[PDB]
């Protein structure tokens, strides 16, 4: 199987064929620019029902001297760079103002008008502080902290959000605010644990596409996207900026107390990596682009920059275990029956991966070494690992995720990382590990993490987000990146003094 | 010692007392205030002359407005994110404005000026919006070759310069220019190769430490930075912007035709790797510290992508190789000798590494499946020791070199890959490539370059940079590090089968 999705995962977030009202949706067709959609709030911003535009060419709208450069970039395949486009639309001989953020997905040419008449609006200013300065602060950051730091900092400051965070995600998807700037008026997330279900699977992919995304008010009425016939099919909304959102979403930040929220992805090596996350706790947000295009720019100068600063590091150990490593295959090489001069070295056996506990199933035939004890349970755990698959470098924190029958054990207090000395998978080198206890603070209780309607079958989000300390246990320590290469390394070793063993006959 | 240093790894480019004079270098006493040092160029940028400068304190001749929060600003321990400075000069009853570039480098706080232009909204949106576009040209880049050709675009883009390109260092570190983007009327240097002596060991250090210089004219006045008496030892320049080039070097550039330079370290594993060079080949090249310092930042970037983008080069053969390899993977199943096994697919296990010839030696008994050397092969299959596989492959384009003997049969194999497969060190799988005459467009006889004044002791440039063919014997067709790969992953393979074969009989 593998994935193994609940039933957060299976919404289509995509195609809700509706966007948020405070500005309007047209398709053009190509090469013809003519409206073949429109979003039924079209009056109410542009001057127009959609009956009006179904089927006109676009030009029909411009005011006849920026005719031109729109059109001339709308043909643009450099469409991405070319945003936000100038639109001016002319109803009788009154002119409004309008940016364009034009994109191409799925083989539409969608064309998204977003009101710059009546602003918000950034004094130039500290928009060009924001991204001059703050681009230096971001390269002059010392730790992942700083770095952090500084993110939340300038991107509330150009953009006076309430609350800004850092959220990072860890192996099951699990969430953490490492990272916050806040107005004293919102209660402080530093340190609170959401579960993995506040952002499901299909977000969660929808977001390593599309990099950003603003709810500026969560009280709307969505508008509904006519078409003219032929096209009936739900129009594909991934890279839409005015996106109707998913309204369990819209409850959430209801239970959360916030009135407007935006968001940019954080990405590692082209997958998910953290957030950078903003709330109003009271007051809608209409962001412009440019401001939002440029703190989604500081997003992507962080997650340039997370792999030099993150790596902080620890490569000691690294060559310490690469020199517990080195004794190790002396003796082997040395012993006419390996096996039996690996677990002699039962120190640097257990500090290779730094493990308390190990055992070395081996033409039989158990052998245990440290504080592990199993015995009649490692029985079972052996021939479990047997069966299907557990090659190579097996390796686990909560192994009764994955073997149900450790709970019984000592459990990942007693944690797994194993592999197979051959292939015909017969003889086995194991790795145990104690417990890592540790009490987390989490946001609302996480098993009342989705409640239900009546009577019905609807989800709903939680209503309480205060502090709620769980105490984790089959959980140890993770197994770090380098203890993991030098279980390989120690597997391609037991084989090459097994292969030159074998060839003294 | 390693490095051997000619004749030009002592000149101390680091303390030459002037500067290019286009602006003002400044030396504050600290706590703030009072200037000890002052170059003499004073009044040409500045108004006041470098002796009512001396000994006066800064905010004299500040306008007061701007007075404290620069004085504020000079004192931040953390002055890097910092820079530009907002340095208002008031001279008579005149304000000019200055660009402010602060660092403390050996207990003493220097402040160099240049002029600035001062920043309005729709340029600068511009200059934004190109950050922020060849940004994500960089991340989105497939292999070496399209991060180079993203790199050199963009900082022409954002410079002017008629040249910019990427060069790489060698082993010697002799050089390459390895990418190229450039106003095409000016000569193409893309291919070129030049002696490891046009940058000398100390300015190789000192780049190591400073990534970016420019000289923005070639023919020009070095303004002494003149001082106070108390403070006459020699002021370290090496972190200044102004510090005037060593002369020879100026020489190097109006005989190589270019009016204006600037380049960028590039750095993989803390070694210098390459730069990225840019040239004016008629006219000057001014360029303000912001449009300077966002390119040094994708400078960084592009180092920090070095090893992931060159991994993915020849994308299209990786894939090959890998089939090939799950080709040879098998057949050494259906056979019981493995041997034999490869020796079928000898048409594969030479295309895995592109080799014309091959050797397998195992069990005594050798068997040989292309142009190989004659059957005293048992010459370089003794022959080893130090290195010498040890484990696990070696490889060479010049086998000549390490083992001499081979020069009778450089006609059928100038080069070896080999492993050996077992700890015992009597099984080998032998690669062999023919010598390839090989041509090498140097920039102008690199014998020369190495050159002397009258001949008085004083050091001198060469004069001409014309293709000029170097013609390389002794050496194959270099070995590609994805052929090395697939030749590691196959010996781990056999060995494999080895253990699997004996272990079982
Ligand atoms: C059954 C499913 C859901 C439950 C239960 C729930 O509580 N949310 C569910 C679905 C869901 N969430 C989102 C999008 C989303 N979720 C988050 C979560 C957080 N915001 C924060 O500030 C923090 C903690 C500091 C967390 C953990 C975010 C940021 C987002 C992005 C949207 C935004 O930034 O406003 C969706 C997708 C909505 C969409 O249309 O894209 C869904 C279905
Ligand atoms: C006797 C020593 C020298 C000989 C001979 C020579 O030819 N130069 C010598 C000393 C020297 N050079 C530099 C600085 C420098 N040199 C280069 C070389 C190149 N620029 C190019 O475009 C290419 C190829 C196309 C080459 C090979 C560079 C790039 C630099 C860096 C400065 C810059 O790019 O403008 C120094 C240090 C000078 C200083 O004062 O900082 C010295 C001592």
């Amino acid at each position: 199987q593998e994935v193994d999705l609940t039933n957060c995962d299976r919404e289509p977030i995509h195609i809700p064929g509706a966007i948020q009202p405070h500005g309007v949706l047209l398709v053009l067709s190509e090469p013809g620019l003519v409206l073949t959609h429109a979003s039924e709030n079209a009056p109410a911003v542009l001057g127009n029902s959609a009956e009006q535009l179904l089927g006109a060419p676009l030009g029909h709208f411009i005011e006849p001297s920026v005719r031109e450069p729109l059109e001339a970039d709308l043909r643009s395949a450099r469409l991405k760079q070319l945003n936000p486009l100038k639109v001016v639309w002319r109803v009788d001989g009154v002119d409004r103002f309008f940016d364009g953020i034009a994109h191409r997905h799925q083989g539409r040419l969608i064309l998204e008008l977003e009101p710059s008449s009546h602003r918000e609006a950034v004094p130039f200013l500290s928009f060009f502080h924001a991204v001059r300065d703050g681009l230096s602060r971001l390269r002059d950051a010392r730790d992942l902290q700083e770095l952090c730091e500084a993110v939340v900092q300038e991107v509330r400051g150009l953009t006076g959000f309430d609350r800004a965070i850092i959220y990072r995600f860890d192996a099951e998807w699990n969430g953490s605010v490492i990272a916050e700037a806040r107005d004293a008026r919102a209660d402080p997330y530093l340190g609170l644990h959401f579960p993995a279900s506040d952002i499901p699977r299909q977000a969660r992919e929808l977001y390593q596409l599309n990099w950003l995304r603003i709810i500026p008010t969560i009280d709307y009425q969505p508008a509904r996207v006519r078409a003219l016939p032929g096209h009936g099919e739900p129009l594909d909304l991934s890279f839409s900026v005015l996106r109707s959102v998913s309204p369990i979403h819209l409850e959430y930040l209801h239970n959360m107390g916030v009135q407007a929220s935006m968001s940019i992805s954080l990405m590692k090596d082209g997958k998910l990596w953290g957030l950078i996350s903003c709330h109003q706790v009271s007051g809608t947000r209409y962001v412009p682009y440019e401001v939002r295009t440029a703190c989604e720019f500081l997003g992507e100068v962080m997650s340039s920059l997370l792999a030099a600063k993150e790596g902080n590091e620890d490569y000691d150990q690294r060559i310490r275990a690469k020199s517990i490593h080195a004794a190790l295959l002396e003796r082997m090489a040395r012993e006419v029956d390996f096996v039996s001069g690996l677990a002699s070295q039962e120190s640097g056996l257990l500090e290779l991966v730094h493990a308390h506990g190990a055992a070395i199933h081996f033409h039989g035939r158990t052998t245990v070494l440290g504080q592990a004890p199993s015995d009649e349970a490692l029985t079972g755990l052996i021939e479990w690992l047997g069966s299907r698959t557990g090659e190579g470098v097996f390796c686990t924190d909560r192994l009764a995720r994955e073997y149900p029958e450790a709970q019984a054990f000592q459990e990942v207090a007693a944690g797994l990382m194993a592999f197979s000395m051959s292939r015909g998978r017969n003889n086995f080198v194991l790795w145990f590990r104690p417990e890592a206890v540790q009490t987390v603070n989490w946001s609302g209780n996480p098993t009342k993490a989705v409640e239900f309607d009546q009577g019905g079958p609807r989800l709903h989000p939680r209503k309480s987000f205060e502090l709620w300390k769980e105490t984790v246990r089959g959980r140890c320590l993770p197994w770090k990146a380098y203890e993991v290469e030098a279980a390989s390394e120690l597997r391609r070793s037991i084989i090459d003094v097994a292969l030159q063993r074998s060839e003294e006959l």
